[PDB]
């Protein structure tokens, strides 16, 4: 498990802790040793008043500073998905494409050791840094990753209870994603563009799907350092709209 | 489990199926065999004439039309706490005021059957309706409903992966929250009132906590049937605001 | 001018002051003599215990209050677009369609007694109504007033400072307004929809004007009274999408 | 009246032109003279396909280049504060501070050259820049510029329209505002924190004002270059709170 270094000035830093690793800092280096030492909670006193506060990084701060090279979905977004796809543990959702694994690690959180997360990718360099990440992070083997289109995919027929999109051409899928998805459970797509989620809407007509919902996340930050009291100056304005479609009743 | 019915105005209805059951609505009734009979996404008609679609309610559904004693958390924050919390399956979560059992819902999904909530109520009545609204939809044994305040709980030092409070006082249950937190994880507390934050700040300078998060999650739904496509005129305005204090190691 | 009068639950009420008249609501009613006497920041009650603050109303009041035909611009909306106008004293604005005339009192306002507002309308029951609700409130004669179609009216080239739009189909003014707006000036256009906003950016490809804004108004409303303090519950979620098109020169 | 010109980059910069003056630009310097020709809407072509587009700059354009000690009021809480003062041609409205006359600029057109700005600044250095700014750019001569504290102005009762302040401690001065505005008319401050805003509530409890309003402002800005079309990734996330006082019924 990976830790998370902050300094003073508030900059985040992922370490992969290793023996004889050493974490290289203005304020000074620190062997690796030292912040396994310190622990979740600790922290590690190096010059000049400087002090590295050492962490178990949460899912949303992992989210934000691993490797990537598809961007992944926010966690705001990813986080407002699961609970649109009302997925819950045992159960088994469909996800493309798989980018980064910033996604797949919310909706494996979400399904659990019984669940799966079927993930489909159809750049092999994404998929090896996406798997990278999620095995760095994630050790509970729940996730079957699938290098190919997923328009491409052999899947059971209402096999899955939700699908999960993250990807530019989200109406190319909507065939296979009916096809797998249970009568009355939900499609949800990410897409940073109303021009596609207009898209979206249209094509979604041409399949057994029904428009639920579209909307915006935000999770507008506050800076408190009594007596400063303000929500933040600057803020993530937008990063993509979420778009819920429900499977009709079937047969 | 309940049924979800929707009519053509939006609106829906929960349903506890039971022989010689009749839902009963102002549009009409409907026999609850004619409801069991319908299937997912199935449509029903009362004699009045209106037309109901038959769901089996989402967690969202559920703990927005689930008979209340307190309010619950909105899905929205509920949803939000669950990641600023950090939740994974096989971690213990600390709750107060199990209230209604809505977010009680949505941690006990997060950790799993693996996990653990342990959940404290003050109010017998409200832990009567909560323990029957989780028993309703969530056939899990995680979740350890505790009868009593907070500040008064015995707990384990270090023995919580977070600590969920949704109360009008948590300053009063800073002291158990932290004894009772391993470092490095999260308290994440919701709170109408900016006062109420402002106060939870100040009083969380006492205690080994850090202030990380001050911040308030908004879902804005759009109308989309074209050419109709704009952010909806009406919405929910404000719940409350989620206040994320991280607990350091002395 | 118009009276406005409050009651306790925030609920105002716009009356036009007669001899012998009578204002009556259903928590009873008031004298327009008492109104009169009564002061501005006064209070009457009626016989049935309702209290009623009595006030000149603000141009804002006065917008939400008004008899309307159609719909007005939002005070937020039209305080906004004056902004995007850039409108100063003695400038002249264009204005489809009149509607109500609550747009047409902010441009009024913001040109002067100096400046002119010249505004169309298709309707004639609108304009009846619009010319009503503007002489009303505003007796500086900077108005002309208009029946007809945009796309049909005789402008001077290169004569106006702005122009001001508030209409379903924006796009089929585009040509006249070119031929109206100085270089360098903007057109501002109100549009509920993001369909329509698309369609008016297309439309403006073909016509000599950057994009230069699109965005949402948005006045976020507080309840604070304490201990109380926090964002309304209920909001207004949207009203429209301006958008402003600058005119270059050719 | 300057000239704000913007490149192909989209960065802009207010030009004061003067014959014989220069604008110097990486990819070509421009005299001022040439500038002047191009005129607002026009265009001036230098090298390697860079074109300066001229223009008469807007309120809000100038507010956001000019020169600045104390930071000015946001065009959009400008904009919100004459409609929440209710300001029309004719009025008389007490200003505190002048900072660098962004609020004064918006207050002088509302009210026009019948009406007037009584302004005051207790910073001598503050009030020079702010004069500056108005008059650069605003040459009615509606404006009252007043070196001092607003707690010791000589000012007649009940002759002021409405009341603005832009100020750290509003609470000092509202005995000196209550005294000013009209019954049943407003007072509107502007506070970057919430803890101020509270503060103000508690303080205008102790003099003839009924609180009436407290609001953010929001312009959410979209980026539209089709088939582009969303909020902006990056928004101005707070600037103030508006907080609108009425005065009490008089005598
Ligand atoms: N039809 C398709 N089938 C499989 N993968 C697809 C696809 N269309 C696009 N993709 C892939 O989808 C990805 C979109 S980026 C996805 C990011 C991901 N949600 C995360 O959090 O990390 C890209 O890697 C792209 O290669
Ligand atoms: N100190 C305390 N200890 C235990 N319960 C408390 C408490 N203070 C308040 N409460 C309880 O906290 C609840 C707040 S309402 C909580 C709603 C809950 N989150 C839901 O989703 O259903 C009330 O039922 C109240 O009785
Ligand atoms: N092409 C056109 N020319 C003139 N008026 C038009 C028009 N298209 C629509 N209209 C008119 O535009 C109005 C739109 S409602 C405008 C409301 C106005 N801004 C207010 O604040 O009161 C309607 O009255 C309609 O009849
Ligand atoms: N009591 C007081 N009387 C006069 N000026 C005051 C004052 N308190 C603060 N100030 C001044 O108020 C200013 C606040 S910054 C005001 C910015 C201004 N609205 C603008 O748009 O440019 C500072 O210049 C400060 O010196």
């Amino acid at each position: 498990g990976p830790l998370l270094l902050k300094d003073r000035k508030g900059r985040a830093y992922l370490v992969f802790p290793k023996e004889g690793g050493v974490f290289h800092h203005h304020k000074g280096s620190v062997p690796h040793e030292a912040l396994l030492e310190a622990g979740p909670g600790g922290v590690v006193r190096t010059h000049l008043g400087e002090e590295l506060s050492v962490h178990r990084p949460t899912l949303e701060e992992y989210l934000l500073h691993m490797k990537r090279s598809a961007t992944p979905t926010y966690p705001k977004d990813a986080s407002a998905m699961v609970t649109l796809l009302d997925l819950a543990p045992g159960m088994r959702v469909l996800e493309a494409g798989t980018g980064s694994g910033g996604l797949t690690l919310f909706l494996a959180r979400a399904v659990g050791e019984k669940g799966l997360v079927e993930s489909y990718e159809a750049r092999p360099h994404h998929l090896a840094q996406a798997e990278r990440n999620v095995r760095a992070f994630w050790q509970v083997e729940n996730v079957r990753f699938h290098l190919g289109k997923l328009e491409e995919a052999e899947l059971e027929e209402a096999a899955y209870d939700g699908v999960a999109l993250d990807l530019m051409e989200p109406w190319k899928v909507l065939e296979k994603a009916a096809l797998a998805l249970k009568p009355d459970r939900f499609l949800v797509a990410y897409l940073p563009n109303i021009t596609q989620v207009l898209e979206l809407v249209r094509a979604a007509e041409a399949h057994p799907f029904r428009l639920e919902r579209v909307l915006e996340v935000g999770w507008r930050e506050w800076e408190v350092r009594l007596p400063v009291a303000h929500p933040r100056f600057q803020q993530v304005g937008h990063t993509a709209f979420l778009v819920a479609l429900r499977r009709w009743k079937g047969s």
